[PDB]
């Protein structure tokens, strides 16, 4: 039983690389493991096949080397027939140091493709990309049914924002904001869907109930931070977030056809949380969740009750997502300070 | 002055290229045009350089040329100062028909690299593909505020049809939706931003007012024309759509960090066509569209005012956006069908 894996990464700093080949060769010698690792402009290509699981273990010990970020597995090819490299424990090509006229072609391609194909990577969806870093095509996937937790959070008083700020200062915030919210929702496991306007989109399993309500939390606190950190004529001094959380069956997987495809979450639990964010905006607190929500829970939360809105859905939080603000208060003062 | 340009194709149906070859030989050769084309399982790829408009045509004949399809470029160098190859009219390697172990790696990675860039292909927004076909990356672009029609349309009584079909048959009617969604859209000249539950995003120029409305008459039509198509034990025969648009100022472009990026379209307009298509489930009419939108349109509609709703905005129709049904009847008329 052997398998066989292939992966693109990016060095982590800046010939230093001749020694590194020269530590690969001999303990896959020693574990009956073939394959390939090229070189060219700042990107790594591997490609290791051997018994099914010491192949694993090295990969685990490559993903955690200080010299190279950024890794992403490919293909997986699963209890592979025979080897592609039979004698080959680690051959290493620096592409680079070749200066051949008939293979600057095929290395010129090589280079606009993959790099192509690392900006792509920045635009997928989380979960997308997750399934291709096992051996999992997306566009073969079937869908399924899940239960899971719905994030949504957008900016407060964004009409006024847009409205009175230049375009340039408009995008810093934006860009500010989003690169925040997947910082931390990324750290606690979960995953982004996409941004719609100024809408964050993002899920999490029915195992990280905490986890989504401390991302919450952190989101809230990091922008308070930020607020008092900047000085009054930067915009992001009156940068606020709502957050809205449900849990319910979701139908989650790529659908559309062949001209476009989308990652996609269906069911009634996704806009119950885009309801609860907009509600937030008439609430003393920046954070309102579903009941279901609420026991997905193991911590020893205080939860605050705040009644039936809309059939009817009882809405909850947490006083730590208490404001220190009235919303209507700051939605005009962001509207004065903007003169 | 000339330039160069690298692109990558897909064969339109199945050594019968040998002879295309000895076509491109004689006329780059009187362009002095320099170049290299290559061919690996099913997969075209070529590079093109010449005095930037001679090179521009033959890239047209190329582009409109039956036996590749799906044609995307993926750099544009203007102004290059020598050439890449610069004594070859057009080189033509069939990657497939060359056994040398030295290259097979290479080939292998070549390969895995580009279909897996195809995949990616298929999830990006429609813009972010378009400016990748010009020679602009679009992390390099910033956005920019602009006059468009914004899009929604979504599934009626879609939350009864989530509850009481499996998933499996929810998945094909909603992939049918996106693909006749997706199909119209973009014969007309729009842009499909991303796809949120059952929800399309699009946009259409400010001079694209008539093909919004006829996009939306279309897709209804043929929604109308798929129902009476199919037998009652079809999921198909029960989907209708009710569609919103808006027109207004958006921040147009990439947006996030570089552990996300989005094609992302910020200002008021893009709620203002949701809640639109959200007030269709009201109306008589599947499709609703403010004065905006009206005033963009030069073809001779018969307009409908629908008064104010919500400050407030006057809401339109035309007349063929006329239903023969009653909603609440059809609605519920689902839930009947599906016990
Ligand atoms: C791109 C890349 C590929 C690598 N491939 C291998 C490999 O195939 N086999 C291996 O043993 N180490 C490989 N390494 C480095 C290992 O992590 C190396 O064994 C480590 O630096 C020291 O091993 P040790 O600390 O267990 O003694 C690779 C590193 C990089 C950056
Ligand atoms: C992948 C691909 C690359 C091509 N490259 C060239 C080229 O570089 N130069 C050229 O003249 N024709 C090229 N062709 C084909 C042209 O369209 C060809 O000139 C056409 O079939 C007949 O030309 P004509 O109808 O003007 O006589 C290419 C076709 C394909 C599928």
């Amino acid at each position: 039983m052997m398998k066989r894996l292939v992966y693109i990464s990016k060095i982590s700093g800046h010939e230093e690389i001749q020694r590194i080949g020269k530590v690969s060769i001999k303990n896959n010698q020693r574990d009956n493991i073939t394959g390939v690792l090229l070189y060219l402009q700042g990107l790594f290509f591997q490609i290791l096949e051997g018994e099914n699981e010491k192949v694993d273990k090295l990969y685990k010990k490559i993903l955690v080397d200080d010299r190279h970020t950024n890794i992403l597995c490919l293909k997986t090819e699963y209890d592979i027939t025979d080897r592609m490299f039979p004698n080959w424990a680690m051959k290493t090509i620096n592409l680079n140091e070749n200066s051949e006229l008939m293979i600057q072609p095929i290395k010129s391609l090589l280079q606009t493709i993959t790099q192509s194909h690392r900006v792509l990577e920045k635009f997928m969806p989380a979960r997308v990309i997750y399934l291709i870093n096992q051996g999992i095509n997306p566009l073969t996937v079937e869908p399924q049914l899940v239960e899971k937790i719905i994030f949504f959070s957008d900016i407060l008083a964004f009409s006024t924002l847009t409205e009175k700020l230049p375009v340039n200062e408009v995008v810093i915030l934006v860009n500010r904001y989003f690169s925040i919210c997947t910082r931390i929702i990324s750290a606690y496991g979960g995953e982004v869907t996409k941004f719609i306007g100024d809408c964050v989109m993002a899920s999490f399993t029915k195992e990280q109930g905490d986890a989504a309500i401390r991302t919450s939390l952190d989101i809230i606190s990091e922008l308070k931070q930020l607020r008092h950190h900047v000085e009054a004529t930067n915009p992001l001094h009156l940068l606020y977030t709502g957050i809205g959380l449900s849990y319910g069956h979701v139908i989650e997987g790529a659908m559309g056809s062949s001209l476009k495809m989308d990652h996609t979450l269906l069911g009634d639990a996704v806009n119950v949380a885009a309801r609860l964010e907009a509600l937030t905006r008439q609430l003393p607190y920046a954070l309102a969740f579903t009941a279901g929500v609420k026991k997905c829970c193991q911590a020893q939360w205080t939860f605050i009750n705040l009644g039936a809105h809309q059939e009817a859905i009882e809405v909850y939080t947490v006083n730590e997502a208490q404001k220190y603000y009235d919303t209507l208060q700051i939605t005009q003062l962001i509207r004065q300070t903007l003169e």
